[PDB]
């Protein structure tokens, strides 16, 4: 029993398999992967170094590695309708780094969705390599609708004359019109890159329009809505861009890939090609809307853009607690995890933020429904109304456990 | 079972576990991780995203993550005798990219060991971000002795005035004098970074002097001689540097870590703090020595530098086949995997090369010893001289099998 050898490691791996139990996970990014996926990542493909690409390895003994990677690649092309997939990127951050390195030059101009409006760090935060290597200019949503204004974005693109437009977000509730993004890119001579990391399982379930026919390159995490292992993926229909991408990922940015995690990508993409995955995304879409109803109705709150068509939404809580930092602090005490989150034209300071962010793929994968979500969101509006009242927060927490117990995990 | 849904994948895996029994693995980089290490990265810490560093997460629900990572950090610090450890890098390549980003500017001059003598891609190859972002200038071994010549490296450092010297290699058989490297760095006002990826388990076993007291920063894979999961690690004793390193890895280069890979780094780091790990490294040293003996004796074959004091060595072949490509092709035909390799002052093409590279760490992990190692080297001599006598190659194959059969894997 290897567990005997290292007791205090495998008993932190237990405080966690239980912290995941008695937690209500509403962090929009999170999910719960199959046993098939977790098992694949724990194979002895972690012993084999496979630098290069299938039938183009640096070394031999890579025949069987080539079969497994080729599956991931083909299942990705199939699921997303792309002519080329690269499955080696270690993360979404590496996937995106490889695209910048393939299409543009150090110092070129890049338009990205602002980190207020829900851009990733790697869509131009000055802390990130993205922000330091290239000249990132953000676009926002409209101040009153909180929707993408494609006319606004065009005018800005015409003045800024970016080489690359990144679309995709971590905090945007509504359907992105990728045909309009490609039309804006085309109007100014820019490449379009769509980071679909948040919506990729919705793109796979048929519930969100695919960026793949409109983006020059589409990047994604294989985790989040797509509910695969942590890692990255690049898709393109353009064979020249494919060649630059492949060269950018290896040996441009990376060495040997994590063939065990690639095995786990092949698995997650078979599960996403399953009819059952449409049900899942349908259930993801409702559970998020159900949950979102509750904040709209309540007078002191406000679901952002008045609602959601994907797996998530924001909320302005600055009428009920000092800031979203506080709102978040409060809700942990009750066994509810989600995140402080800027909101369009953020009032407060970055560390504080005017409100929270919710999503539904985690609770949805734990097999929960519309009742549960409404329930959870009442518990939230409750807890934030009564942030100063620990008898209350204690009563809510007893109840959170009622439900966590009720619904399992594996 | 899960294997039900996805045969094509799980029977590709089943099959790799067979190929890694029918194989003599002599690829110097490879090892055979424990069941504890696979098992641990095939757990459900993959579900949780842990942006930031212990007690400075972005999100809550961490805390039990903060304990698994704190374990890795503290095991790495105690195993290597370093004051600071960062266990977040996804790979050796991201570990190296994070040190460049912390210590030097784009365009800054860096001296690295020549790709031909053992330079890693990330030590300045023009096809790598390393080569493209910084001014890399390589040093080589002495032409006659095939040894690092520290008077020659200082003379070049005084001409080139690098901001950073990188010591460490993928194909060097001899003890590196890390104190001479830091003496040279100090003489020209340069940082010293050591990439100990290949030797990290011999540094851990006590069989290789440590870079940690002499390198401003030390990087490594957790895989290779350290026999951990695939990933990276950064060590320093300077607190100012550790702060810069930590920003550079996140949010500089990466997003959220593979906390399940990090769990499996805590596993491996405990397997290597164990008495038994010293015995492992001793057997690695003896095993490679045994194998290098055979090539010394035989007149047509020359071991580079005349021998080895670590886990690998290079053998020349261009008096007994066209090139090393042919060498490895022939050897694969017998169930012995290793790689072609440039030898110092390579004549032939990168794709062909005058040499093979041989390592003891995998076969040592399968509980093998000196007789076995000799046989393999005998076989590799037999086959390479009888390069087109397929009666021969097949007689060997059956013997290779007798032995691969004779020794287990798991
Ligand atoms: C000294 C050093 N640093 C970093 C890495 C990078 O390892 P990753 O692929 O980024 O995790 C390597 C790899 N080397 C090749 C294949 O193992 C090889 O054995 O020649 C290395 O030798
Ligand atoms: C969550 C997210 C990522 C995560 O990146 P990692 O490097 O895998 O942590 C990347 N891009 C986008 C748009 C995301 O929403
Ligand atoms: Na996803
Ligand atoms: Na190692």
């Amino acid at each position: 029993d290897y567990k005997a050898f290292d007791p205090e490691l495998w008993n932190a791996i237990d405080a966690e398999a239980e912290r995941q139990q008695n937690n209500i996970e509403l962090i929009a990014s999170e999910n719960v992967v199959s046993k098939a996926v977790m098992a694949a990542q724990g194979t002895l493909l972690t012993n084999k170094t496979a630098e290069g690409y299938p039938g183009k390895r640096y070394y031999g003994g890579t025949a069987v590695i080539d079969v497994v990677e080729t599956l991931a690649i083909e299942r990705a092309k199939k699921l997303f309708g792309a002519k080329f997939a690269n499955v080696q990127p270690h993360s979404g951050s590496q996937a995106n780094a490889a695209v910048y390195m393939s299409l543009i030059q150090p110092g070129d101009t890049v338009m990205g969705m602002d980190l207020s409006a829900g851009g990733h760090l790697t869509h131009g935060a000055p802390v990130s390599f993205s922000g330091k290597t290239y000249n990132f200019v953000s676009y926002n949503v409209d101040k009153e609708s909180e929707l993408l204004d494609y006319d606004a974005i065009l005018a800005q693109a015409k003045e800024v004359r970016p080489k690359l437009i990144v679309a995709g977000a971590s905090a945007y509730s509504r359907i992105i019109d990728f045909a309009k993004f490609r039309e804006i890119a085309d109007a100014v001579g820019a490449y379009l890159m769509v980071d679909m990391a948040h919506i990729a399982g919705l793109v796979a379930s048929g519930h969100h329009p695919s960026p793949v026919p409109y983006a020059h390159v589409t990047t994604t995490t294989t985790h989040k809505t797509l509910r695969g292992p942590r890692g990255g993926l690049i898709l393109t229909d353009d064979e020249d861009i494919a060649k630059k991408l492949n060269s950018a990922v290896f040996p441009g940015l990376q060495g040997g890939p994590l063939e065990h995690v690639i095995a786990a990508k092949a698995v997650a993409l078979k599960e996403a090609l399953d009819p059952a995955f449409k049900e899942y995304g349908e259930n993801v879409i409702k559970n998020a809307a159900a949950m979102a109803d509750v904040f709209n109705q309540h007078p002191d709150f406000r679901v952002i853009s008045g609602g959601t068509n994907n797996h998530l939404f924001l909320v302005d809580v600055t009428k009920v607690v000092e800031n979203g930092k506080v709102a978040q602090n409060v809700l942990e005490e009750v066994n509810i995890t989600l995140n402080k989150n800027s909101i369009p034209y953020e009032q407060l300071s970055p560390f504080k933020t005017s409100g929270i962010r919710v999503g539904s793929p985690a609770i949805t994968s734990r097999g929960m429904g519309e009742a549960e979500s409404r329930q959870i969101a009442e518990w939230m509006v409750e807890a934030l109304e009564n942030h100063d009242k620990p008898e209350v927060l204690e009563r809510i927490r007893g109840d959170v456990k009622v439900l966590t117990d009720a619904f399992p995990l594996y």
